[PDB]
Protein backbone atom coordinates (compact mmCIF):
# COMPACT_ATOMS: atom_id res chain seq x y z
CA UNK A 1 0.00 0.00 0.00
CA UNK A 2 1.03 3.73 0.79
CA UNK A 3 1.82 3.13 4.31
CA UNK A 4 3.85 -0.18 5.49
CA UNK A 5 1.65 -1.10 8.15
CA UNK A 6 -1.70 -1.15 6.39
CA UNK A 7 -3.12 -3.06 3.68
CA UNK A 8 -5.45 -0.64 2.31
CA UNK A 9 -6.78 3.23 3.01
CA UNK A 10 -10.19 3.35 2.92
CA UNK A 11 -10.06 7.01 3.32
CA UNK A 12 -7.58 9.77 2.54
CA UNK A 13 -7.57 13.09 3.71
CA UNK A 14 -8.58 14.71 0.49
CA UNK A 15 -11.82 12.97 0.74
CA UNK A 16 -13.06 13.52 4.70
CA UNK A 17 -12.27 17.15 4.25
CA UNK A 18 -14.23 17.16 1.18
CA UNK A 19 -17.13 15.67 3.12
CA UNK A 20 -16.78 17.75 6.08
CA UNK A 21 -17.10 20.55 3.98
CA UNK A 22 -20.41 18.74 2.67
CA UNK A 23 -21.45 18.42 6.13
CA UNK A 24 -20.55 21.64 7.27
CA UNK A 25 -23.02 23.05 4.24
CA UNK A 26 -25.89 20.86 5.85
CA UNK A 27 -25.65 22.47 9.21
CA UNK A 28 -25.02 25.47 8.29
CA UNK A 29 -28.24 25.27 6.02
CA UNK A 30 -29.97 23.81 9.67
CA UNK A 31 -28.53 26.07 11.68
CA UNK A 32 -29.46 29.30 9.78
CA UNK A 33 -32.33 30.16 12.05
CA UNK A 34 -30.89 30.26 15.28
CA UNK A 35 -29.08 33.08 14.50
CA UNK A 36 -25.25 31.52 15.40
CA UNK A 37 -23.19 34.29 16.13
CA UNK A 38 -19.89 34.80 17.80
CA UNK A 39 -19.72 34.96 22.20
CA UNK A 40 -23.55 35.88 21.73
CA UNK A 41 -24.89 32.56 20.76
CA UNK A 42 -21.88 30.43 19.19
CA UNK A 43 -22.95 26.69 18.73
CA UNK A 44 -20.95 24.46 20.96
CA UNK A 45 -18.90 21.09 19.91
CA UNK A 46 -18.47 18.56 22.70
CA UNK A 47 -15.49 16.86 21.82
CA UNK A 48 -15.52 12.98 23.40
CA UNK A 49 -12.99 10.80 23.53
CA UNK A 50 -9.39 11.20 23.00
CA UNK A 51 -9.40 10.68 19.80
CA UNK A 52 -11.67 12.90 18.25
CA UNK A 53 -9.38 16.25 18.54
CA UNK A 54 -8.13 15.68 15.17
CA UNK A 55 -11.60 15.84 13.72
CA UNK A 56 -12.51 18.83 16.32
CA UNK A 57 -9.57 20.68 14.97
CA UNK A 58 -10.50 20.29 11.58
CA UNK A 59 -14.50 20.63 11.71
CA UNK A 60 -14.43 23.85 14.00
CA UNK A 61 -12.00 25.38 11.18
CA UNK A 62 -14.75 24.06 8.53
CA UNK A 63 -17.58 24.94 9.97
CA UNK A 64 -16.30 28.40 10.62
CA UNK A 65 -15.73 28.85 7.09
CA UNK A 66 -19.45 28.15 6.56
CA UNK A 67 -19.90 30.85 8.75
CA UNK A 68 -21.02 28.44 11.55
CA UNK A 69 -19.10 30.21 14.82
CA UNK A 70 -18.47 27.64 17.54
CA UNK A 71 -17.41 27.15 20.73
CA UNK A 72 -15.91 24.20 21.67
CA UNK A 73 -15.10 21.96 25.34
CA UNK A 74 -13.65 18.56 25.85
CA UNK A 75 -15.31 15.74 27.90
CA UNK A 76 -12.70 12.64 28.00
CA UNK A 77 -29.51 25.74 28.15
CA UNK A 78 -30.67 28.09 25.54
CA UNK A 79 -28.02 26.40 23.49
CA UNK A 80 -27.70 24.36 20.36
CA UNK A 81 -25.06 21.69 21.11
CA UNK A 82 -23.13 19.73 18.97
CA UNK A 83 -21.49 16.38 19.99
CA UNK A 84 -18.28 15.34 18.21
CA UNK A 85 -16.98 11.81 18.08
CA UNK A 86 -13.87 10.01 16.40
CA UNK A 87 -16.17 7.22 15.32
CA UNK A 88 -19.68 5.56 16.22
CA UNK A 89 -19.15 1.71 16.69
CA UNK A 90 -21.18 0.30 19.72
CA UNK A 91 -22.88 3.86 20.17
CA UNK A 92 -22.78 3.30 24.07
CA UNK A 93 -20.65 6.09 25.20
CA UNK A 94 -22.88 9.21 22.46
CA UNK A 95 -25.87 7.46 23.88
CA UNK A 96 -25.19 8.21 27.66
CA UNK A 97 -23.44 11.41 26.56
CA UNK A 98 -26.39 12.35 24.89
CA UNK A 99 -28.79 11.78 26.96
CA UNK A 100 -26.22 13.79 29.49
CA UNK A 101 -26.46 16.77 27.75
CA UNK A 102 -30.10 16.86 28.38
CA UNK A 103 -30.00 17.29 31.70
CA UNK A 104 -28.65 20.41 31.58
CA UNK A 105 -31.18 20.71 28.77
CA UNK A 106 -29.89 22.82 25.50
CA UNK A 107 -31.92 24.37 22.73
CA UNK A 108 -31.27 21.82 20.63
CA UNK A 109 -29.14 18.63 20.47
CA UNK A 110 -27.22 16.51 17.76
CA UNK A 111 -24.37 14.14 16.81
CA UNK A 112 -21.74 14.17 14.95
CA UNK A 113 -19.55 11.88 13.66
CA UNK A 114 -16.20 11.38 11.36
CA UNK A 115 -16.63 7.91 11.01
CA UNK A 116 -19.97 5.69 11.65
CA UNK A 117 -19.49 2.02 12.15
CA UNK A 118 -23.19 1.42 11.72
CA UNK A 119 -22.56 -2.27 11.75
CA UNK A 120 -21.40 -2.50 15.25
CA UNK A 121 -24.43 -1.20 16.94
CA UNK A 122 -25.80 -2.33 20.49
CA UNK A 123 -28.21 -0.13 21.24
CA UNK A 124 -30.01 1.81 18.17
CA UNK A 125 -28.16 4.95 17.64
CA UNK A 126 -28.46 7.34 14.65
CA UNK A 127 -25.86 10.48 14.14
CA UNK A 128 -27.42 13.36 12.09
CA UNK A 129 -24.39 14.28 10.71
CA UNK A 130 -21.91 11.29 9.55
CA UNK A 131 -18.71 12.26 7.03
CA UNK A 132 -18.30 8.68 6.25
CA UNK A 133 -19.12 5.07 6.77
CA UNK A 134 -16.28 2.08 7.04
CA UNK A 135 -17.63 -1.64 7.11
CA UNK A 136 -16.90 -3.50 10.58
CA UNK A 137 -13.09 -3.26 10.25
CA UNK A 138 -10.50 -1.72 12.18
CA UNK A 139 -9.52 1.38 11.16
CA UNK A 140 -6.46 3.98 12.61
CA UNK A 141 -5.67 7.53 11.18
CA UNK A 142 -7.40 10.50 11.90
CA UNK A 143 -6.60 10.27 15.97
CA UNK A 144 -7.88 7.04 16.23
CA UNK A 145 -5.25 4.58 17.64
CA UNK A 146 -4.30 0.93 18.67
CA UNK A 147 -2.86 1.57 22.26
CA UNK A 148 -2.50 5.49 21.94
CA UNK A 149 -0.45 4.67 18.67
CA UNK A 150 -0.68 5.39 14.94
CA UNK A 151 -3.06 8.73 15.48
CA UNK A 152 -1.25 10.97 13.25
CA UNK A 153 -2.10 9.23 10.52
CA UNK A 154 -3.72 11.66 7.95
CA UNK A 155 -5.46 8.58 6.29
CA UNK A 156 -8.31 6.29 7.76
CA UNK A 157 -6.59 3.02 7.02
CA UNK A 158 -6.27 -0.88 8.28
CA UNK A 159 -3.62 -1.92 10.33
CA UNK A 160 -1.54 -5.23 9.31
CA UNK A 161 -2.35 -8.22 11.69
CA UNK A 162 1.30 -8.54 11.54
CA UNK A 163 1.54 -4.72 13.19
CA UNK A 164 -0.89 -6.25 16.36
CA UNK A 165 0.87 -9.65 16.29
CA UNK A 166 4.33 -8.02 15.85
CA UNK A 167 3.45 -6.18 18.86
CA UNK A 168 2.08 -9.01 20.48
CA UNK A 169 5.28 -10.49 22.05
CA UNK A 170 6.48 -7.44 23.33
CA UNK A 171 3.77 -6.96 26.13
CA UNK A 172 4.21 -9.43 28.87
CA UNK B 1 -5.76 45.02 6.69
CA UNK B 2 -7.83 42.41 8.28
CA UNK B 3 -9.49 39.68 6.63
CA UNK B 4 -12.09 39.67 9.38
CA UNK B 5 -13.86 42.24 11.47
CA UNK B 6 -13.64 41.07 15.37
CA UNK B 7 -9.18 41.68 14.71
CA UNK B 8 -7.56 44.52 13.68
CA UNK B 9 -4.57 42.75 12.23
CA UNK B 10 -3.20 39.65 10.90
CA UNK B 11 -0.25 38.53 12.71
CA UNK B 12 0.15 35.06 10.86
CA UNK B 13 -1.95 32.63 8.82
CA UNK B 14 -2.30 29.12 8.35
CA UNK B 15 -0.27 29.09 5.63
CA UNK B 16 2.81 31.21 7.42
CA UNK B 17 2.16 28.65 10.56
CA UNK B 18 2.29 25.42 8.72
CA UNK B 19 5.59 26.20 6.87
CA UNK B 20 7.19 27.41 10.04
CA UNK B 21 5.91 23.59 11.56
CA UNK B 22 7.09 21.75 8.96
CA UNK B 23 11.05 23.41 9.64
CA UNK B 24 10.33 22.52 13.35
CA UNK B 25 9.10 19.54 12.38
CA UNK B 26 12.31 18.88 10.82
CA UNK B 27 14.53 19.78 14.05
CA UNK B 28 12.35 17.19 16.06
CA UNK B 29 13.09 14.95 13.53
CA UNK B 30 17.07 15.93 13.82
CA UNK B 31 16.99 15.59 17.48
CA UNK B 32 15.08 12.65 18.34
CA UNK B 33 16.46 10.61 15.50
CA UNK B 34 18.85 8.91 18.71
CA UNK B 35 16.56 7.89 20.56
CA UNK B 36 14.98 5.39 18.28
CA UNK B 37 11.26 6.33 18.44
CA UNK B 38 9.00 3.52 17.44
CA UNK B 39 5.18 3.51 17.55
CA UNK B 40 3.50 1.33 20.73
CA UNK B 41 7.46 0.40 22.01
CA UNK B 42 8.78 3.96 22.79
CA UNK B 43 6.37 7.09 20.42
CA UNK B 44 7.12 10.43 21.39
CA UNK B 45 4.54 11.63 24.65
CA UNK B 46 3.16 14.83 23.02
CA UNK B 47 1.48 16.05 26.14
CA UNK B 48 -1.08 19.51 24.81
CA UNK B 49 -2.11 21.82 27.38
CA UNK B 50 -4.82 24.23 27.75
CA UNK B 51 -8.06 23.89 25.58
CA UNK B 52 -6.82 26.04 22.80
CA UNK B 53 -3.52 23.81 22.09
CA UNK B 54 -5.40 21.15 20.49
CA UNK B 55 -5.54 22.96 16.96
CA UNK B 56 -1.91 22.83 17.10
CA UNK B 57 -1.72 19.86 18.13
CA UNK B 58 -3.70 17.74 15.38
CA UNK B 59 -1.59 19.84 12.86
CA UNK B 60 1.48 19.44 14.44
CA UNK B 61 1.10 15.59 15.29
CA UNK B 62 0.51 15.19 11.31
CA UNK B 63 3.45 17.20 10.25
CA UNK B 64 5.75 15.34 13.06
CA UNK B 65 4.36 11.99 11.13
CA UNK B 66 5.30 13.36 7.68
CA UNK B 67 8.95 13.41 8.77
CA UNK B 68 8.77 10.04 10.63
CA UNK B 69 8.27 11.05 14.74
CA UNK B 70 5.31 8.68 15.73
CA UNK B 71 3.82 9.60 18.78
CA UNK B 72 0.96 8.58 21.24
CA UNK B 73 -0.73 11.84 22.85
CA UNK B 74 -1.69 13.09 26.11
CA UNK B 75 -4.13 15.94 27.48
CA UNK B 76 -3.11 17.72 30.53
CA UNK B 77 -6.21 20.51 30.26
CA UNK B 78 5.27 8.91 30.83
CA UNK B 79 8.63 6.79 32.80
CA UNK B 80 11.22 6.20 31.18
CA UNK B 81 9.67 8.37 27.64
CA UNK B 82 10.18 11.51 25.74
CA UNK B 83 8.13 13.49 26.48
CA UNK B 84 7.04 16.99 24.28
CA UNK B 85 4.98 19.45 25.90
CA UNK B 86 2.56 21.72 23.80
CA UNK B 87 1.26 25.16 24.12
CA UNK B 88 -0.45 27.16 21.68
CA UNK B 89 0.97 30.66 23.33
CA UNK B 90 3.96 31.18 25.71
CA UNK B 91 3.34 34.44 28.09
CA UNK B 92 3.95 34.58 31.79
CA UNK B 93 5.53 30.78 31.60
CA UNK B 94 4.38 29.97 34.70
CA UNK B 95 2.27 27.65 33.62
CA UNK B 96 4.53 25.99 31.48
CA UNK B 97 6.75 25.35 34.29
CA UNK B 98 4.54 23.79 36.40
CA UNK B 99 3.46 21.54 33.93
CA UNK B 100 6.77 20.47 32.78
CA UNK B 101 7.82 20.53 36.70
CA UNK B 102 4.70 18.14 37.12
CA UNK B 103 6.09 16.25 34.39
CA UNK B 104 9.75 16.12 36.04
CA UNK B 105 8.58 14.18 38.41
CA UNK B 106 7.73 10.83 36.64
CA UNK B 107 11.21 10.61 35.41
CA UNK B 108 10.73 10.98 31.34
CA UNK B 109 13.64 10.42 29.21
CA UNK B 110 13.67 13.57 27.87
CA UNK B 111 11.66 16.97 28.14
CA UNK B 112 11.13 20.21 26.41
CA UNK B 113 8.12 22.30 25.07
CA UNK B 114 7.17 23.85 21.71
CA UNK B 115 5.07 26.48 21.57
CA UNK B 116 3.45 28.07 18.69
CA UNK B 117 3.19 31.51 20.06
CA UNK B 118 5.34 32.95 22.11
CA UNK B 119 5.44 36.38 23.86
CA UNK B 120 8.82 36.89 24.97
CA UNK B 121 7.95 40.13 27.05
CA UNK B 122 5.17 39.00 29.18
CA UNK B 123 7.76 36.16 31.27
CA UNK B 124 7.00 36.49 35.14
CA UNK B 125 9.55 34.10 35.56
CA UNK B 126 12.64 33.10 33.06
CA UNK B 127 11.69 30.73 30.05
CA UNK B 128 12.80 29.25 27.02
CA UNK B 129 11.04 27.25 24.28
CA UNK B 130 13.50 24.24 22.73
CA UNK B 131 10.84 25.01 19.75
CA UNK B 132 9.03 28.08 18.84
CA UNK B 133 6.79 28.14 15.96
CA UNK B 134 6.45 32.26 15.62
CA UNK B 135 6.84 35.49 18.00
CA UNK B 136 4.31 37.72 18.88
CA UNK B 137 4.79 41.53 20.73
CA UNK B 138 3.08 42.11 23.72
CA UNK B 139 -0.72 42.51 22.37
CA UNK B 140 -3.61 39.74 23.09
CA UNK B 141 -4.46 37.33 20.53
CA UNK B 142 -6.67 35.07 19.01
CA UNK B 143 -7.60 32.00 16.60
CA UNK B 144 -5.20 28.50 16.27
CA UNK B 145 -6.61 28.05 19.44
CA UNK B 146 -6.15 31.26 21.11
CA UNK B 147 -9.57 32.50 22.32
CA UNK B 148 -11.39 35.17 23.50
CA UNK B 149 -13.95 33.80 26.37
CA UNK B 150 -14.04 30.42 24.79
CA UNK B 151 -14.41 32.29 21.27
CA UNK B 152 -12.77 32.34 18.24
CA UNK B 153 -10.86 29.44 18.54
CA UNK B 154 -11.82 28.38 15.01
CA UNK B 155 -10.23 31.44 13.31
CA UNK B 156 -7.73 29.82 10.74
CA UNK B 157 -4.93 32.40 11.67
CA UNK B 158 -3.63 34.12 14.54
CA UNK B 159 -4.90 37.79 14.33
CA UNK B 160 -4.92 40.50 16.69
CA UNK B 161 -8.15 41.09 18.57
CA UNK B 162 -9.91 44.47 18.52
CA UNK B 163 -10.55 46.23 21.56
CA UNK B 164 -14.34 47.15 20.66
CA UNK B 165 -15.09 43.58 21.14
CA UNK B 166 -13.75 43.34 25.04
CA UNK B 167 -14.56 46.72 25.98
CA UNK B 168 -18.04 46.00 25.49
CA UNK B 169 -18.21 42.38 26.11
CA UNK B 170 -16.26 42.37 29.31
CA UNK B 171 -18.33 44.69 31.50
O1 LIG C 1 -7.97 3.31 16.04
C1 LIG C 1 -9.04 2.77 16.15
N1 LIG C 1 -9.65 2.24 14.98
C2 LIG C 1 -10.90 1.61 15.08
O2 LIG C 1 -11.43 1.15 14.10
C3 LIG C 1 -11.58 1.50 16.41
N2 LIG C 1 -12.76 0.94 16.76
C4 LIG C 1 -12.92 1.10 18.09
N3 LIG C 1 -11.84 1.75 18.56
C5 LIG C 1 -11.76 2.05 19.99
O3 LIG C 1 -13.09 2.27 20.39
C6 LIG C 1 -13.12 3.18 21.51
C7 LIG C 1 -14.35 4.04 21.37
O4 LIG C 1 -15.20 3.56 20.32
P1 LIG C 1 -16.73 3.20 20.60
O5 LIG C 1 -17.23 3.95 21.81
O6 LIG C 1 -17.51 3.72 19.41
O7 LIG C 1 -16.81 1.72 20.89
C8 LIG C 1 -11.78 3.92 21.51
O8 LIG C 1 -11.10 3.67 22.74
C9 LIG C 1 -10.98 3.32 20.33
O9 LIG C 1 -9.64 3.03 20.65
C10 LIG C 1 -11.00 2.00 17.52
N4 LIG C 1 -9.71 2.66 17.43
O1 LIG D 1 -6.37 33.70 23.84
C1 LIG D 1 -5.35 34.15 24.30
N1 LIG D 1 -4.60 35.11 23.56
C2 LIG D 1 -3.41 35.62 24.11
O2 LIG D 1 -2.76 36.44 23.49
C3 LIG D 1 -2.94 35.16 25.45
N2 LIG D 1 -1.85 35.49 26.18
C4 LIG D 1 -1.89 34.78 27.34
N3 LIG D 1 -3.00 34.01 27.33
C5 LIG D 1 -3.36 33.11 28.44
O3 LIG D 1 -2.27 33.07 29.34
C6 LIG D 1 -1.72 31.72 29.39
C7 LIG D 1 -0.22 31.80 29.49
O4 LIG D 1 0.32 30.66 30.14
P1 LIG D 1 1.87 30.60 30.50
O5 LIG D 1 2.00 30.71 32.00
O6 LIG D 1 2.37 29.24 30.09
O7 LIG D 1 2.50 31.83 29.87
C8 LIG D 1 -2.26 31.04 28.15
O8 LIG D 1 -2.32 29.63 28.28
C9 LIG D 1 -3.63 31.68 27.98
O9 LIG D 1 -4.58 31.10 28.86
C10 LIG D 1 -3.65 34.24 26.16
N4 LIG D 1 -4.88 33.71 25.59
MG1 LIG E 1 -13.83 7.36 20.05
MG1 LIG F 1 -7.72 3.40 21.68
MG1 LIG G 1 17.87 21.05 16.74
MG1 LIG H 1 6.84 8.20 6.15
Amino acid sequence: CKYDFATSVLFTEAELHTRMRGVAQRIADDYSNCNLKPLENPLVIVSVLKGSFVFTADMVRILGDFGVPTRVEFLRRGKHVLVLEDILDTALTLREVVDSLKKSEPASIKTLVAIDKPGGRKIPFTAEYVVADVPNVFVVGYGLDYDQSYREVRDVVILKPSVYETWGKELE
